[PDB]
């Protein structure tokens, strides 16, 4: 597994399809990607209109809002927790001689809803 | 595409189409696991239940009010946000298992591509693992 | 060509099934898919040791997704446990070395259900 090493924001979507595609050497098939993280997920979506990750994040935000008086985890981050379940923790995509084989409109983000922290992403072939 | 199948799928303006069959056809009697993509952004991938009808009507009219369409504070001026969000929460992928070219699902299972933003003909794509 | 587990659950809950499925593993290195045949519940992995998290969890869940909604058209009355499965998603692909899950040091695999109790199955197979 190749370790990539991603700095993210408070909350935010990162791109990361070209250091994933960095670490591809050429491969055509199937790429694994994971994050050994609890309150960060990954995630495929548009980027070429920065707007859509805009309303993302917010949407996010009132479905899993920081303020829930009946939390039990005091430290903060259950929302954060929840986010990361929603989107997932882990993508499998077709890459095609060293480049991710992505829609018109797709990206690969870090989507972070618990930084600003350096995130680990693992990356296999296969 | 070369290891790679290419379905097109015509969907709904909303709605879980199933996709198992098609999936099925492309896999020329394979055994072992098969992954499923959508190269889209404004629809989803899910294995759900599909005999009972108002499972999948529930599902929508759920996920409507989790993600309305109808939102102020959107920046994404073209309006569809709701189905990009819809998409983000249902997943883009799938790997599943196959016998002799048949799926190995559960008693109640059946794989849908769930359409957010249609009517389209969406693309599917099938790799045999 | 796959390994069944058998999982019991409570009415609700997340239930860590890291060890149960590393047993099954024998020692193996690579990749390893896991798969819950079942529509009400789901496979996740997140923080495990702080029974808080997953407590936050479901009640975010429940929230998200009621189990008493009106406009319900599904009489059997579980629609919200579809709902939370088709969120969470229904299989995992995690790499494993020499028999051990390679995860973060906060994350365990769990076998989220949202309409139990009952004993649910999880397939796993070695790519």
């Amino acid at each position: 597994v190749v370790r990539l090493e991603v700095p993210t924001p408070e909350e935010g979507f990162v791109n990361i399809t070209r250091k994933v595609e960095a670490a591809l050497s050429g491969h055509t098939g199937l790429v694994y990607l994971f994050v050994p993280h609890t309150t960060c997920g990954l995630t495929v979506q548009e980027g070429a209109d920065p707007t859509v990750a805009q309303d993302l994040l917010g949407r996010l935000a009132e479905l899993a809002p920081r303020h829930r008086p009946q939390d039990r985890h005091l430290e903060g981050n259950s929302h954060a927790h929840l986010k990361s379940l929603l989107t997932g923790v882990h993508l499998l995509l077709l890459a095609e001689k060293g480049r991710l084989r992505l829609g018109r409109w797709q990206q690969v983000f870090l989507a972070e809803f618990d930084g600003p922290r350096v995130r680990e992403v693992w990356v296999r072939l296969l």
